[PDB]
């Protein structure tokens, strides 16, 4: 095949194959972390809040994501777990992509090498490779990867601390019913001594067998792919909830400092979590940099599948579409954590304005209906004329929203009941007769500032956001 098509089916899987190891990411943290801390009494469920947020929300949305993935693969989740089965040292590589990198590594490789799945992933399998590495022993395995054929060799290899042990290797392609060299199964027999006759012999069986049984396990994954774009151009527009974890990430990872240097207890019921064989010795504050990696990792790799497939491709339009709104979820990620004044007030919205009886639960810290990230504008007390009730108003970008008192100082706690429905600026007149009338096309509003400094800062604001508001619905 030509290397435009056999790049494009490369990153086409490094989309399905890293999303896996996310996913399983996403799910760890819940598993080994939120709930253990939850049921531990050790924080309020106002502090656990403050770190995860929406991290449930996170894994709802990628999950979606997964399973289209899986359905179009016809693969099940049985993959990682019949990969982890096989207890030996070996790795996957991709020749479709650039100096053939490693897509995964056994447990037993990475410890037997001493490195980690970061330093791995990505690279060329030739880090093992030193000094006393016979180079003539090199270029055979280098001849059965270009001539796609399988090979079994003995060389001297590496770890990280530059410890020699013998490596008895073995190579093999994986075709598929096309014959189509998808991927290569590196099988590493570590040893003291090299092996000869009946140890040799032995050997070269069981990293043979291995490669087998890897080749099934992966059985699922060598098939190729035709579409994909049209899976991500439909979920994509779905990771809303990612704009406010990025944007309330920073303050979740400076609560866990924090709360490790004033509490003794907190800090070693934290490290017997990080425990566990799958955190793979990586702190929990290391995980909560993930959802912020992948988000920006997207755009990355779909343009490596759109530059790999064709105009007249049925495969390239969804990958445009996809591109687009990669780039325009990443944006609004972006705009969320730069603008991190607005995010701590209406986060402190959330928590202090009890808004119920709504079709729908409202966050604050989320996106709009049509301008994107939600932007809190002003607020102040508000008398209605002829009632001269005492009421108190949030104003934002694309509503406003009404409450009555039972400002943006976290240590000061009182409460905010909702008053009535948020009233959104797509409907809504303001003119002048510290009184101030809005015309909403329903019912009449006539409000009464604290001054005439305030309601002119009440009518300015509303107004501006109201015409920003009708001329963007204008735009469809
Ligand atoms: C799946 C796979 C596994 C490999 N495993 C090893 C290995 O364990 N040790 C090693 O020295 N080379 C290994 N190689 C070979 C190196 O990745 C590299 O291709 C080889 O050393 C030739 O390097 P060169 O391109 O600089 O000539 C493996 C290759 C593949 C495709």
């Amino acid at each position: 095949l030509t290397p435009t098509e056999r790049k494009r089916q490369g990153y086409i899987h490094e989309l399905i194959v890293t999303e896996e190891n996310y996913v399983n990411d996403l799910q760890l943290v819940t598993e080994i972390f939120q709930k253990p801390l939850m049921e531990s009494e050790l924080l309020t469920e106002k502090e656990v809040a403050m770190i995860f947020v929406n991290w449930k929300e996170l894994i709802m949305c990628n999950i979606k994501l997964l399973k289209a993935l899986r359905v179009r693969k016809k693969m099940s989740g049985e993959l990682a777990t019949t990969l982890e089965r096989i207890e030996k040292n070996f790795v996957i590589t991709d020749p479709r992509l650039p100096d053939n990198p490693i897509i995964f590594a056994s447990d037993s490789f990475l410890q037997l090498t001493e490195y980690s799945r970061e330093e791995i992933l990505g690279r060329n399998c030739r880090f093992l490779q030193g000094p006393e590495t016979d180079r003539a022993t090199v270029r055979k395995i280098r001849d059965a990867i270009d001539n796609q054929t399988e090979v079994t060799v003995q060389l001297i290899n590496y770890t990280k601390s530059g410890k020699k042990f013998w490596n008895l290797f073995h190579l093999q392609p994986m075709r598929d019913q096309k014959g189509d060299v998808q991927y290569f199964i590196g099988v590493q027999l570590d040893g003291t001594e090299h092996v000869r006759d009946a140890a040799e012999r032995e050997g070269v069986m069981l990293i043979k067998k291995t490669a087998e049984n890897i080749d099934e396990a992966a059985k699922e994954l060598k098939m190729p792919v035709k579409m994909i774009g049209d899976i991500l151009s439909a979920q994509l527009p779905h990771m809303q909830p990612y704009i406010r974890f990025c944007s309330r990430q920073l303050n979740g990872a400076a609560l866990i400092q924090q709360k490790t240097d004033e509490a003794p207890d907190f800090k070693e019921f934290v490290k017997r979590l990080a425990m566990d064989p799958r955190c793979k010795g990586m702190p929990l504050s290391s995980f909560i940099l993930k959802p912020m990696q992948r988000v920006t990792r997207y755009p990355l790799i779909i343009k490596n599948i759109l530059e790999n497939t064709p105009e007249n491709h049925p495969d390239h339009s969804h990958l445009k579409h996809a591109l687009e709104k990669a780039e325009e979820l990443c944006s609004q990620v972006n705009e969320g954590v730069r603008e991190k004044e607005n995010s701590d007030r209406l986060e402190w919205i959330q928590a202090h304005v009890q808004c119920e009886g709504l079709s729908e639960q409202l966050v604050f810290n989320s996106v709009t209906n049509c301008l994107g990230p939600r932007k809190f504008l002003h607020s102040g007390k508000l008398y209605k004329a002829k009632s001269n009730k005492e009421l108190y108003g949030f104003l934002f970008n694309d509503f406003l929203l009404l409450t009555q008192i039972t400002v943006f100082s976290p240590k000061s706690n009182l409460q905010y009941k909702m008053y009535k429905t948020p009233i959104f600026l797509n409907e809504v007149l303001v003119k002048l007769p510290p009184i101030f009338h809005i015309s909403h096309i329903d019912r009449v509003y006539t409000l009464r500032a604290e001054s005439i400094n305030e309601r002119t800062a009440w009518v300015q604001k509303i107004k501006a956001a109201s015409e920003l508001y009708i001329e963007t619905e204008k735009k469809k």
